[PDB]
């Protein structure tokens, strides 16, 4: 058995708090608006991987009104959304994700957000797809998840 | 042997008429504007079917010049689209769809979404996923011009 | 062991340039804008599927600034993208895509742009699925500003 799923967020930009994206700190000068850290990218990932177990989203796990999730670190959260889809007997088959971003420059943090991801979902980096694009009011970000019996 | 598909629509917000999502009726002042029902969510659940299957899309099937899909239900077109996968020798693995909506909140409805698409898809409950998120008001949806969804699909022979 | 890819890519129609999409060329008034020949919908079957493997995306391999990728034939690109692909020890499942255009009317080439990503991917054209859909007059491409494609490639090892 395989399952799959998508995820799929948007977060604003503003001054003043920091730029954290598939749990990787970024240099820049408008972090992401949110209740937790607001990782779009690890959001996403978590949204997927729910998704495809059947178990609603984000929102209903970590709701934003309840205060346990403010500032939360959004790596700790996709590991817990990892223990959720462990829990059904499956492993990480692959997973292909996309940041949506006018600024900054994505590349030179890629890598490490593979790693990060890969760690978080208890998978070897081969397993772990990360992309940027541009094509500017907030940054997307998109993920397909197949999982796998194991 | 598994096959995925994936589905992607978009429909206007209009004063005037029901608002119908996932099948299920939502009580609210404006509602989505097509040919059919515009029931946004079972098109991409039925794009997304018939996208696995290698036979197109809704608009191949059910076009907007054939004049007997006028207001059509959605529900039912979606059954007609199972029927072309069953033939083809498929069952439901599972599927996740996503709805994009400023407004309504989506979240008192969701459960039935869930179980109308399981009755469509004759499948267990635990086979669909259905969430609602906002663009944050950004963008068409973002500004309640129109409601997106996406699905993506998994189906296997059975 | 099955691998999924997704990919998405959005292109300006500009004046004076071929419309290629999905390898077939569309008589039309404006083209696609790129430094390639900006074929959208083949930029998103290569990146669906170098995803599906973990390569990145096509700017990885073929860069803007490479001076091959200058009107580039994304027919070629795709090829090398599928030896990437074949390297690793898979085949095509199967692959869904989606054309998101306000104009012009791609129902009369899509055949052709199935049995040319089928060729691409080694494939039978029932294994290929291409739709085409209008934004309902909302949004960047709803305003014929570009063309959008989407595609989700499901692989096997073969
Ligand atoms: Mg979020
Ligand atoms: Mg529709
Ligand atoms: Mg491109």
């Amino acid at each position: 058995m395989f399952r799959i799923g998508q995820g799929f967020d948007v977060h604003q930009l503003v001054e003043g708090r920091p730029l954290i994206i598939g749990g990787i700190e970024i240099p820049y000068e408008k972090g992401l608006l949110g209740h937790s850290d607001a990782d779009v990218l690890l959001h996403t990932v978590a949204d997927a991987c729910l998704g495809a177990v059947g178990e609603g989203d984000i929102g209903k796990h970590f709701p934003d009104t309840d205060p346990e999730f403010k500032d939360a670190d959004s790596f700790k959260l996709l590991q817990h959304v990892w223990g959720i889809v462990k829990q059904k007997g499956y492993v990480l088959g692959n997973i292909d994700c996309t940041i949506i971003a006018q600024k900054p420059k994505m590349l030179p943090y890629i890598e490490d957000m593979r790693k990060r991801i890969a760690e978080g979902l208890e998978a070897d980096v081969s397993q772990v797809n990360v992309k940027a694009t541009t094509t500017a009011e907030g940054i997307a970000a998109q993920a397909t998840v197949l999982i796998q019996k194991g």
